């Protein structure tokens, strides 16, 4: 004869995203791939009483993995940031108190910001007078 | 015989996204791929009694993971940015107080703010005086 | 005869992204690859009582793992930037007090910042009088 008890009390399981694909204010995006934070899995499990006598099972597979991996990239420009520029203070202030004369005053990028954080391939700057 | 008893008490499972793709605020989004956050799984669970005497499964499966990954990329521009430019403060003041003469003035990007937290391939600027 | 109880006592399991793929404020995006943050995993487990007399399994698998990895990267540009430019100030002041001539005052690029936590492949910069 067989007897199977099976009397758990108040049992919590939490299998949220099990086995899948979870994205939580994250970036998936690639210029290339194949396999970008997927999922592919035959987990196996049990909670209760098991009882097997004389199974064949999983024998004889054929699943060799083979692959290629012949890519050209030329002259792209990829970045990541994260978490970047954070606490950033800029003060740049002026005083001026003035009382037969020329006066001349020529200014060129005066009090620039520039390029916080960016990302570029190629640049160029010219900035002159005559 | 066989006898197969099972009597859980208030049983608590989240199986919410199980074995499936969730996004939440995020983005799963590149300018190639052939899986980008998918799921393909075969899981198997049991929570009760389970009882198995002479059964063949899973097996002389044939599935091999052939790939030939040939891409071409070039002159691509691509950026992933998560939590980028946060709490930045500028601040740029100016206090002038004044009191037979000729005055000139000439001032070219003056206090100006630029590319805060901007990605490109090319770029090219040009700011003189004649 | 065989016998099995399984009386758990409020038993707790947290399975939360079990063999699966989890991305929390996170880029998981490259230029080239084949397997980025994925799960290709076979996990067993028991919780309870378990028995088995006389079985075959997973013996003859026949999964050798053969890859020709032959990609070809030139003139590119990639940066993965983590947690920079933290907490920066820049203060630049200017006090003046002023009171038969000529004056001639010429500045380029007076009080400029450039460049904070940029990338490049190339640049130039032609800062210059005539």
């Amino acid at each position: 004869t067989h007897n199977q008890w099976n009397k758990p009390s108040k049992p919590k399981t939490n299998m949220k995203h099990m086995a899948g694909a979870a994205a939580a204010g994250a970036v998936v995006g690639g210029l290339g791939g194949y396999m970008l934070g997927s999922a592919m899995s035959r987990p196996m499990m049990h909670f209760g009483n098991d009882w097997e006598d004389r199974y064949y099972r999983e024998n004889m597979n054929r699943y060799p993995n083979q692959v290629y991996y012949r890519p050209v990239d030329q002259y792209n420009n990829q970045n990541n940031f994260v978490h970047d520029c954070v606490n950033i203070t800029i003060k740049q202030h002026t005083v001026t108190t003035t009382t037969n004369f020329t006066e001349t005053d020529i200014k060129i990028m005066e009090r620039v910001v520039e390029q916080m954080c960016t990302t570029q391939y190629q640049k160029e700057s010219q900035a002159y007078y005559d």
